[PDB]
């Protein structure tokens, strides 16, 4: 213990020193020699900490102090010397920069293994958050690692800057990787958030600017960086405003994000919500026709992070008009892609109480343009199933220009009276574990861990024989969890939905 804060205190004192030596508006080659002298004394003394009482060095936040104070500030200080025209040798600073990188590459590469040889562990047991199984020093030396990956992924993006390139796969790579360790991290979601800038993909910079807000552990500072993003889509939406079906799904796509970030930006800056119904339309319709098209232009991926988006509309929202408004958008959307998987069950029947058994509609035997949907289908259901004051009642606040609505309850009803002739049991689902089972985790599930909206919503665990095709095990817990679904709104207090008359039907207000 002692022992510790001897080292830290000795650090203080070296970093005393390295922060006045780049105070500078120059470095000599001999202020350059014993700023090395300075860095690498601060890493040993750093690592030392670390591989000495992890949860003190967690607790002393050494992680953050040896990067902000061996690398960042170092770092901006030698991009800033390659811009001033005061500088004599650019490009010889240029090469001491990638140098550095290089330098600091091996030693996180190096720390990484450390942390596993040291605290016995290996990090690949640990990169599937929904593996049901932490040692207090391990839960700290992962931590840690994480720590290492952001810091390889941001060392990967300096590099490229100084390179005057822009392959930023590398950088990419670590970022997913510290996120697959702890979900809950807000960080990661952000520098990737970073890299989607840098390449202009603007639905993802998005989505990943709110996975950093919505995370146990958020970066604030991402609150900003939507507000430009958002500035800067709404200055382009209001550029390009100066039938549908016609369109290829390629322009469709690209006009419908854009529809889609404008909407978002209206609800996140809480700016221009006066003609947010014209917007909304807007979005739905093309949304609507974007559906139709096989195979889907959007892809699970995509409608996933639209999904994400909505969600974290409704709880950024706080029942204001802009909260139900938010929520009705999220309704509408989620209404259509239901609709769509509907069509498609019946393109693959009698009626309900007609139905017989020989003629179920067996998942196996569905289509690859419903199985691309079902996954945002149920990741919005849970959703719904986690904050039922949302949707029930009804929110009232949106009313389309054309006066048209999305009739979400009645949409409802007719899914649940094709579900009942679909089958789910060609593979089995269980409870309890046994030998000859296996945990059952959605793709989907797995892309969302670490959302805090979705942690309301049940995580009971499924299993399968290890014998079962898995394709077809996902689609039926899908198929079983959209079932319990319109099961929990037909048995809720004041219910939309009902089965009356022979068929589920909508119970909902006119």
């Amino acid at each position: 213990s002692m022992e510790l804060h001897r080292l830290l205190r000795v650090a203080d004192n070296q970093e005393l020193q390295l922060s006045n030596l780049l105070s500078r508006d120059r470095i000599s080659p001999e202020g350059l020699e014993k700023m090395a002298q300075l860095r690498a004394e601060l890493l040993q003394l750093y690592e030392r900490c670390i591989l000495l009482d992890i949860e003190f060095s967690d607790n002393q936040n050494v992680d953050q102090i040896l990067w902000k104070n061996a690398f960042y500030q170092v770092i901006e200080k030698f991009r800033q010397l390659v811009k001033d025209p005061n500088v004599e040798n650019p490009e010889q600073i240029r090469n001491r920069l990638l140098e550095l990188l290089d330098e600091g590459s091996d030693f996180f590469d190096s720390l990484l293994q450390k942390l596993q040889v040291t605290y016995k562990f290996k990090l690949e047991d640990y990169m599937d958050g929904l593996a049901i199984r932490l040692r207090k020093t391990v839960k700290y030396a992962l931590i840690s690692a994480q720590r290492c990956m952001i810091c390889q992924g941001d060392i990967a993006r300096y590099r490229e800057q100084a390179s005057d390139t822009a392959n930023y796969g590398k950088a990419r790579s670590w970022y997913l990787k510290a996120q697959h360790i702890a979900p809950k991290n807000g960080r990661p979601y952000n520098q990737l958030a970073l890299l989607a800038v840098y390449t202009r993909r603007k639905l993802d910079a998005v989505y990943y600017y709110m996975r950093s807000l919505a995370a146990s552990n958020p970066i604030l500072t991402a609150k900003e960086s939507l507000m430009s993003l958002f500035e800067e889509t709404k200055r382009k939406a209001e550029q390009m405003e100066k039938g549908l079906g016609s369109l290829s799904p390629s322009d469709l796509n690209k006009r419908f994000i854009l529809s889609f970030l404008h909407a978002h930006g209206k609800l996140f800056t809480r700016i221009g919500m006066e003609t947010f119904p014209a917007v909304a339309e807007k979005v739905l319709k093309e949304f609507q026709v974007l559906l139709q098209h096989s195979p889907s232009p959007i892809g699970s991926t995509r409608m996933l992070q639209l999904m994400t988006i909505n969600m974290f509309a409704v709880h950024n929202s706080q029942r204001s008009v802009i909260q139900e408004q938010a929520a009705a958008l999220g309704l509408a959307m989620f209404s259509l892609l239901v609709r769509r998987c509907t069509c498609l069950l019946k393109e693959s029947l009698s009626s309900p109480e007609d139905q017989d058994d020989q003629d179920d509609i067996k998942v196996s035997s569905f289509v690859p343009d419903l199985k691309e949907l079902l996954p945002s289908v149920k990741v919005w259901s849970d959703w719904m199933l986690g904050y039922p004051d949302t949707w029930n009642p009804p929110p009232t606040s949106l009313d389309l220009p054309s006066h048209v609505a999305v009739d979400v309850w009645s949409t409802l009803a007719d899914f649940c009276n094709i579900l009942t002739a679909v089958n789910q049991s060609e593979v089995p689902l269980y409870k309890d574990p046994d030998d000859d089972l296996t945990l059952l985790i959605l793709e989907e599930d797995r892309l969302l861990s670490g959302f805090v909206p979705l942690l309301a919503a049940p995580q009971d665990p499924c299993y399968v024989e290890k014998t079962s095709d898995k394709v077809i095990a996902a689609d039926c817990k899908r198929v079983t969890v959209l079932k319990y679904f319109l099961e929990a709104l037909c048995g809720q207090e004041e219910p939309l939905l009902a089965f009356k008359g022979g068929k589920y039907v909508s119970v909902a207000p006119v």
